């Protein structure tokens, strides 16, 4: 996160981080054994990083669980990113308290100028690199479809939106994908892509969530 602040310790209770020895990118709990990701973050090997805070310092409140599936959705597209979404189970449920708690989805999709907060240890850097010992958050609001598409023409399908600002300097970033963007108490998007981060004209794009409810709850009650 460019531009964002210290969200303070399990503010962001469903958010967590995906770790292979270290950590890749972050996620939302959906219920006690199931993360929303983005598809661009697969790969095998994941635990689950659920309660944290500091990433880096065993603080309390952590609960570490290994993925038992990852199921990336089926039209996903790496060239386009088009359905940039996973699902991820954990071995067992987590303890849901708190500081663990799941964020609920959508029943409808959100409308261009709603606020959002946007969370993830990624990068805090839009030039270089630093990354953060803590969660990082940052407040932004979906744009209108027609800036967006001007922001990244040809690019833009109806499984994305744009979030953030034109002006540079707050962003989402590398090490943020696949966390979490709530609006009204809803999950409406997942971190998925950019043009840098934190650059002039060039917002966050963002997995639309709303497209996918349907989608998640088979895929869960199948698995
Ligand atoms: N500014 C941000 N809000 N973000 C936040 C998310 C991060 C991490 N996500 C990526 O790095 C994704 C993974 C694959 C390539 N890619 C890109 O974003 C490419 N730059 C553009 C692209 C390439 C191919 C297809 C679709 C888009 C990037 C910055
Ligand atoms: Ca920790």
């Amino acid at each position: 996160i460019v531009g964002g602040y210290t969200c303070g310790a399990n503010t962001v209770p469903y958010q967590v981080s995906l770790n292979s020895g270290y950590h890749f990118c972050g996620g939302s709990l959906i219920n006690s054994q199931w993360v929303v990701s983005a598809a661009h973050c697969y790969k095998s090997g994941i635990q689950v990083r659920l309660g944290e805070d500091n990433i880096n310092v065993v603080e309390g409140n952590e609960q570490f669980i290994s993925a038992s599936k990852s199921i990336v959705h089926p039209s996903y597209n790496s060239n386009t990113l088009n359905n940039d979404i996973m699902l991820i189970k954990l071995k067992s449920a987590a303890s849901l308290n708190s500081r663990v708690a799941s964020i609920s989805l959508p029943t409808s999709c959100a409308s261009a100028g709603t606020q959002c907060l946007i969370s993830g240890w990624g990068n805090t850097k839009s030039s270089g690199t630093s990354y953060p010992d803590v969660l990082k958050c940052l407040k932004a609001p979906i744009l209108s479809d027609s800036s967006c598409k001007s922001a990244y023409p040809g690019q833009i399908t109806s499984n994305m939106f744009c979030a953030g600002y034109l002006e540079g300097g707050k962003d989402s970033c590398q090490g943020d994908s696949g966390g979490p963007v709530v609006c009204s108490g809803k999950l409406q998007g997942i971190v998925s892509w950019g043009s840098g981060c934190a650059q002039k004209n060039k917002p966050g794009v963002y997995t639309k969530v709303c497209n996918y409810v349907s989608w998640i709850k088979q895929t869960i009650a199948s698995n």
